[PDB]
């Protein structure tokens, strides 16, 4: 019974029942039919960023006047999951999915382009592999901007160095309004984790 | 030289001479000629628990009316050694040497039956086991009680529950007095240690 | 991380450069040229005492005159090793170089004798070992005192048992004025060390 503390730590376990990893096994085959072992999986789901993208016709419009709002907000989980890493890498994936009034009396096309990051539509070109879709036949206009960077990885709000990787430029014809939904593509992951933000709860307004 | 309370018991022994149970042998061959190893074995021989017990004729007296009144003095070996011990098993012997003034114009005799204990005398019966001698020819009565209890062993002061195992009734024709000596028969033990009671000196009634 | 105060000793050495008894062997064929080891060695090489030893013409003058006034100095190699010890053993040599104005219408001789220790000149016959040189062709006189001691060794400054070793006598038939210069003979060493004394510096005399 000497003074001075001490160390030698002292795991229990509560409640000897069986092993754990039989327990969930047989506990997914009733109530889930799957089972969700990595977050890398939930990069390669399309969920919807944003619900009413709303536009104006003959202007190019990159997809940075977008994210730069809703990478702040953490709804989907290519927003939510960053704010537990400092890297990324690999290319992102985008649908399109189109809800405008249209008119029959014009031919509106979609056309999608590169800009590399955080220009701005008159300070890059449009010679560049593109895709083209018609709202009238294909509602729905699907893209993948590749890895195409400088560096082996990317980190968030760096120095002045900018354009150092690609990125996508919208155009349309018409006026449009869509649902854009983006994932990461096969190549995509986070990395370096860090510790996680504080979350947001209701907002009642409360009478005094 | 670290701080704390410890342990590690140094057993030392002054007097390196010779181990001891060679010299406790070599000198009960010169001081006694007897071992006394064992305290079961004083139980065994009869010590005076008296030495005038008065009674008056017809009358069938219990020894617990004697008894009783010795268990708490201590004096015999019985009572002496009860105050070490909690529990008790096996019958009791009993010698019953005659001091009486006696008439050769009456016949003395001295019955002996059983109560169980703590009874009285007129709530039993005289039909069972007895024991008949004559003071004349033989001024000793040897008695032994045997142990037919209920319960396997028995303690000291218990509830209620009486007469749940046997003891010894006395009869004679005429008033005698006699030396009561007991010991325990070759059953009786003792048990279930606990620590002594005080003892008590001399009684000297000083002048102031 | 408890409470006491411990031990297990951490020798660390500085300079992980190459093990130093080759470097010491390799500096002493290039700066000495000699690799002095023991301090007994030192104790065999003359070193002078004094340098203007005056005595009178026809005077039995015992070393104790001498020895006994420079034993404090430690200016010599004797004299200051035996601050560092306690006891000591064996014989002495001296050298006695002659420094006298001589005259060549005299006979110069120089007389050597035993004494024990620290008896007077009055109290010892000439009747013993003796050595003789001229100063005239020979103006080094060099002579041994052996061990004979009643003692395997000596103490410093003793009781008044005294005379129980021998020394040196001088004798010269001219008021002679010498430099003489004490070793150890082949069995001389000190012994049972002790801590150093103090040092002496300059001494200037300053201003104020």
């Amino acid at each position: 019974i000497n003074i001075g503390n001490k160390t030698n730590e002292n795991v229990i376990s509560f409640f000897d029942s069986t092993d754990a990893e039989t327990q969930n096994h047989n506990a997914l085959m009733k109530g889930c039919g799957e089972f969700i072992v990595n977050l890398r999986t939930l990069l390669r789901t399309f969920r919807t960023i944003t619900d009413n993208w709303i536009l104006q016709a003959n202007t190019k419009t990159p997809i940075t006047d977008l994210t730069n709002t809703t990478d702040a907000q953490g709804r989907d989980y290519m927003s939510y999951l960053s704010y537990l890493y400092r890297f990324y890498r690999g290319g992102r994936r985008y649908k399109f999915f189109n809800t405008t009034p249209l008119k029959q009396s014009q031919t509106c096309y979609i056309r999608s382009f590169l800009i590399p990051r955080n220009y701005s539509a008159d300070e890059i070109n449009v010679d560049g592999p593109s895709h083209i879709t018609y709202p009238v036949i294909n509602p729905v206009h699907e893209v993948e901007v590749p890895f195409y960077s400088q560096y082996r990885k990317i980190p968030i709000a760096s120095t002045s160095d900018k354009g150092y990787d690609s990125s996508l430029m919208y155009f349309s014809n018409t006026a449009t309004t869509q649902i854009v939904a983006r994932a990461g593509n096969d190549d995509f992951t986070f990395g370096w984790m860090i510790g996680p933000p504080q979350l947001q709860g209701e907002s009642r307004s409360v009478a005094p």
